[PDB]
């Protein structure tokens, strides 16, 4: 009811703060962070990057991130756990699946996945005991039979636990109604679901419509077009719309990418110097000057997450 | 010296080794993410174990764990069940055929950088060094599995390590891994080219033998006519290619890469497990009149022969 699982236990709504929701330490694949971390240089480099990265979002304003990573996309909770108790800043750990599953998952039944998932909500991550405090699932345009197994074993332990599914989508293809459809027919409100990745669309139609039905909107990726400023805007349209309280805004941003070809970390990174802290040093001030005011930014950026996060139901 | 999960051993106390074998068949975090699919990570330890000791008592001292990172290779769990039954085991590096995107986008030289890694260095953070390279392919051979194929090369030309292949016997599959090893300079005494006894084609495994190939006839309970295909083993005998003959069961005793229950399916039809390969194959070949000095070759002199690292 008023608490939320993170990397370090138990946390009050409270204490949330501001929360970025779409966010990873890693973008890796399943072992691969231990199996080779001198991949990333090395395992100790990987995290002190982090801790750093943290910790300037923390001196911009941000308490908290929810790292959307999933077993498939390398997740290591030890890790985060490690990097959110140096850098004091909130992680939320997930389960569901990405993009990427083994055979492992792939010839698993919807039940047997809803029983996967419900272990890493219920009982923990591992041996770690870190529980997940949100469903990520993501799906290509078209969903694949697969990714429906996904869908509706997110939906079924979203119900049993009142944890929120995230999702991940191609707007450009407007996936995000394929999924809801999906969500809705096993039952799950889309006061439980975020469609991710929708400022990567013009198409407003899409964006007001999922908002009008309850579903939260991911503007999630603004700092990737580094133009930004046209997905931030975004964020303006929806409010003018009506629908500040279905907005949820990150930066999908990472401090080690495995799941790419090699040297796309630099190029990202001296294309966004800022990291994580793009949202609170870029996004808040330009919003603010174009009249949007402090109290629907604050809004959005704290009592959306909390919301959103709040076991329910 | 052969490196084991138990640290190095002398080529002598080897002895009878079946060099294709798996403690499970899953993939990458798998194990470690959900145990309970096996029942238990204890459950699937008591079960190996046992399945060890039960081959043990065969006459097998040592077996070759194929499973590749992909495979979900869990080297903990290897270290852990061969000491509790006395049985060596080789790991291995290389990757089979589920790569995940993070290795899917590596180049060659990535790749090499990761193989050496497990056999000079060790395997994640336990200090344990992979004692053979595995390498999968399928069809002609798609690009990817070609970087591997060269990366698995250049490691074993660096570390005196093996190369040992899964291929489509039925597609004579082993051609085209020949080809392309060969280009990168790796001598065919260094290869075996696996699930070779899935095929009746004998003159396809005769010309690979009679290139220096070792020939995997890995597989033989993964038909219980296992008789038909033991007689390959006969087969290449009696064309004195004794030398080149490596024989296995490809046992696991747990699976999650594949339909639910599977394992139990897998069971029922081979009950003695990885002991299939010296109660009933090796009975099979006396009877037909395989001298033991010859058996002795291929279950003891071969494989080490092959695993000990050489120039
Ligand atoms: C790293 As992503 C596919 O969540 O933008
Ligand atoms: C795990 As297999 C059937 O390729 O030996
Ligand atoms: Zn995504
Ligand atoms: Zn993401
Ligand atoms: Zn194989
Ligand atoms: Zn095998």
């Amino acid at each position: 009811g008023d608490r939320i699982n993170t990397v370090r236990g138990p946390i009050t709504i409270s204490e949330a703060g501001f929360t970025l929701t779409h966010e990873h330490i890693c973008g890796s694949s399943a072992g691969f962070l231990r199996a080779w971390p001198e991949f990333f240089g090395s395992r100790k480099a990987l995290a002190e990057k982090a801790v750093r990265g943290l910790r300037r979002a923390r001196a911009a304003g941000v308490r908290t991130i929810v790292d959307v990573s999933t077993f498939d996309l390398g997740r290591d909770v030890s890790l985060l756990a490690e990097v959110s108790r140096a850098a004091d800043v909130h992680i939320v750990a997930a389960t569901g699946l990405w993009l990427d599953p083994p055979l492992s998952m792939r010839l698993r039944s919807v039940e047997e996945l809803t029983q996967f998932f419900l272990r890493e909500i219920q009982y923990g991550i591992e041996d770690t005991g870190i529980r997940a405090g949100i469903i990520k699932v993501a799906t290509t345009g078209k969903v694949t039979p697969f990714q429906e197994l996904v869908l509706r074993a997110a939906a079924r332990a979203s119900l049993a636990t009142g944890v929120p599914v995230t999702t991940h989508t191609a707007a450009s293809q407007r996936g995000g109604e394929q999924q809801a459809a999906i969500l809705e027919s096993e039952g799950l409100s889309p006061s439980r679901v975020c469609i991710g990745h929708s400022d990567a669309t013009d198409d407003l139609s899409y964006l007001t419509a999922l908002a009008a039905r309850g579903y939260l909107i991911g503007l999630d990726s603004i700092p990737h077009s580094a133009s930004w400023q046209t997905r931030a805007l975004l964020i303006k349209a929806l409010i003018d719309q009506g629908y500040t309280k279905q907005i949820l805004v990150s930066n999908d941003w990472l401090f080690g990418i495995s799941s790419y070809v090699t040297n796309i970390m630099d190029v990202m990174d001296s294309g966004n110097p800022d990291g994580m802290a793009f949202i609170p040093l870029r996004v808040i001030p330009f919003l603010r000057e174009k009249g949007i005011p402090q109290e629907t930014l604050a809004g959005i950026t704290v009592t959306n997450p909390a919301r959103f996060l709040s076991p329910t139901l």
